[PDB]
């Protein structure tokens, strides 16, 4: 009971910087510790029931397998709302998968589960630049 | 052809207890075998084309990597619609991942794929209480 | 910078064959190389900002863990928009997971990450027929 204990490798505390409610869903923009911004999309019902408002503290939860890693966009613009650039800090290889941890500017760490082939193909290595790509619809929000 | 054969570790048969259609999506509340309830969100087009209605039998499909495990909410309320409490029945550890199976009250079993670090950090062990957290948008529905 | 380098095992180039915008989201129908069709659902804001239009070239990105495999629908109709039938080309087993690659008619290959139990239960083997099941909401789009 000292914290929330959840399996997700990424659990970030932040404050809502903007709340944009439409008739079906609500986009919640969150300012995390390091200055990193993350967007989450939740249902209108959740935005009302969780009592979301700009300035309120929230937790954003993202499972590792939901994070994609990108090293070269090659000019492409993507539909996913969150493209967080950082540097590779840790890689731990498994049998077919691997866990990659990136440090974002400001210090936040984000962890992604990708195939060991992707680590190979992307040329990941401690210090290498990469972006974590996360759809806002794959971010779960929590409110104290 | 004796059943539906799909990779998902979780395939549950149930009856629709409530159908709530909006102009874009439809929330389908499903009563599963053990008395467990699961919510799914599908498009309006799917609710019309599948002929959904309260009282009709459906199958809900959830891939293992889409299920988060939580042991202590610490007072937090989450945006995900499904928080199913149960007890740990089986854990099988892999290289970087692990498969955890929970028994819910009533008997339904739910299987989650998490990192082996999460199993360690959460202190999971046969008999330990935990909740499976599943967004309703990550439940696929099937109709005979 | 010769291509987009992203971890996703499935990155397909295609042309938009239909764009259907509603007040919240937009369904984008994509004709891939082999003649295979894939549907993606993106936000209205993304459809406007990416300048989507029928006839324009796009890339569709799907992470391996987001693809389900099905061998026998047994008559069931599912809520997921993409059901792509193909033949198994490659399986590589890990510790608890496995990577399965299917060849679709026309030549496109799709890769799925499933549990090694699912490979066993489905009786997958090179040449076996199977369908990749992908929600349209789990397809990320990119535009040059």
């Amino acid at each position: 009971g000292s914290h929330m204990k959840i399996s997700a490798r990424n659990v970030f505390k932040g404050t809502v910087s903007a709340l944009k409610e439409g008739a079906v869903n609500a986009e919640v923009d969150i300012l995390l510790g390091g200055g990193d911004k993350l967007a989450a999309v939740v249902t209108l019902e959740s935005a009302r029931s969780l009592q979301l408002a700009a300035g309120k503290e929230v937790v954003a939860v993202v499972k590792a397998p939901w994070v994609l890693l990108m090293t070269d966009s090659s000019g492409y613009r993507l539909s996913a709302r969150n493209i967080l650039t950082g540097t590779v800090k840790t890689i731990e290889t498994g049998a077919v998968n691997a866990e990659v941890t990136l440090a974002l500017q400001g210090g936040t760490e984000i962890t992604s589960m990708v195939t060991k082939e992707a680590v190979a193909e992307l040329g990941l290595k401690p210090g290498a630049s990469a972006s974590a790509v996360i759809k806002a619809s794959n971010v779960i929000l929590g409110v104290p």
